[PDB]
């Protein structure tokens, strides 16, 4: 065998849990440990699952809702935390059921309107910014600051920001950002010594899990190796160094307002 | 809604197809038009078929002939091309039956031997040069010179050289080629106003060949839109005219000795 096929350990999913583990502990560093009544989250797809299990050990109750039924699936089946659709959610709000003292918004593009969050009255309120590079188009659909604006000096306000340094994606989006940080490790195993080409094993993940709600083969997709690589030498070090590299590009942080 | 999902109208099998007839136009330039009684191509992955029909019309027969068996599948039973595999092909010799005036070898790294090749007596013999950007261990792996060693001044000799314009490949494969066309494709595409992500549709496809024999599977995972794209705009038009552009980077020609 002069020609070899080395797959990555790493595989999708690592890369969109390193993420969201950056994008928690931005959030970790700016709550400082604060402890809450009652937590609301909208959002889980992609990172908003993991935010409600790690929020719960500070917080006596967490809400996680979207506005997709479907979506509880990501959702494990006991903890502090409870998963409602977004029509479940306002209706007990309606009966002041809810009143939660931090709200975290996740839902990015076309998300949630801020008229509706201007109804709840938290003690702290993040948002994530769902922008990265500067487009017109981009920056024109967000309406992030019109999210905060009701909080602003009556709560602790936080806008989340993730980027990569010196690189380009146009999302602060966690699959969009792991898309762009496999398909640049891609091309710098490509250069090393004995390889001739290197695929990222990416596939149209929205159109399975937003137009057939079949989470279970979202879930295998996304277990599989990041890159395959087609090679002369034994890569496989330097390739998971070069994943690891791009990974470390990435940079989160929350804004104060 | 705000986003949009668009699938390019080329497909992979589309890109594949285009460098395929830039290879082989830099060969009919390079034959110009020279008629043979017996030619013989040594390698169906990935544009062997193709040269085999394309010749047959210069040719009176015409071989195609591969190590592996299952790359018969590759040729169509519509066509005048003769499939043997190389112990066949190998048999033929012993007993007389072949002596190809044209030999053509699109094998590459690790493919046939200069021994074997040196028992022929072409008027042409045509080898494809594999490399791309230097690379010490492909370069070493390389023995195309020693292919054509046989042949200099005794036939009228040609070696094909592939490459893309200011950008970086590591060999001159056709697939390789498409591979990376397609993923700096999907990166300029991503670049334009309103793009949130574009993915590059690529699978493992010599896993899918040489390790399944699926040839029906290869097929219709290279008929499947060269990229997908996530965006707020509609931008077919200017992602087909992207893609055509880095299409065109691609440049081959013939080298005569
Ligand atoms: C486009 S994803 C955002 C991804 C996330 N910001 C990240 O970086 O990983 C939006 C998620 O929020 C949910 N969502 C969209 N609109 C919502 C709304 N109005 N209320 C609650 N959830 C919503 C969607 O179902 C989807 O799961
Ligand atoms: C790596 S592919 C070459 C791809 C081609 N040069 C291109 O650019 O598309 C090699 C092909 O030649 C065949 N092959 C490899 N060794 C061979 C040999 N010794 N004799 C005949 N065919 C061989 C393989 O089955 C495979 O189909």
């Amino acid at each position: 065998e002069m020609v070899k096929t080395i797959d990555t350990k790493t595989r999708v999913v690592d890369v969109t849990n390193e993420i969201a583990k950056k994008k928690y502990q931005a959030i970790r560093d700016f709550l400082e440990g604060e402890e809450f009544k009652e937590v609301v989250i909208f959002g889980v797809y992609l990172w908003g699952n993991y935010t409600a299990q790690m929020l719960s050990k500070y917080a006596d109750k967490v809400y996680l809702v979207d506005i997709h039924e479907f979506m509880k699936g990501f959702v494990p089946n006991n903890n502090s935390i409870k998963f409602l659709n977004l029509n479940e959610f306002k209706l007990k709000f309606i009966r002041g059921e809810v009143n939660p003292d931090l709200i975290v918004d996740l839902t990015g593009l076309g998300g949630i309107e801020p008229e509706f969050l201007a109804k709840f009255n938290p003690k702290v309120f993040i948002v994530e910014d769902p922008k990265g590079v500067f487009d017109v188009d981009i920056y024109e659909a967000d309406n992030t600051y019109k999210r905060t604006a009701p909080f602003i000096e009556k709560a602790k306000v936080g806008v989340l920001k993730t980027y990569r340094k010196a690189r380009v994606s146009k999302t602060s989006g966690t699959m969009t950002l792991t898309i762009d940080t496999i398909v640049d490790a891609s091309r710098e195993i490509t250069s090393l010594d004995g390889v001739l080409y290197a695929i990222p094993n990416l596939r149209y993940y929205e159109g399975i899990l937003f137009h057939e709600n079949d989470i279970h083969k979202f879930l295998s997709e996304i277990s599989q190796p990041a890159i395959t690589i087609s090679t002369l030498n034994d890569v496989l070090d330097e390739a998971e160094e070069i994943l690891s590299n791009n990974i470390n590009l990435i940079y989160s942080f929350v804004e104060e307002l």
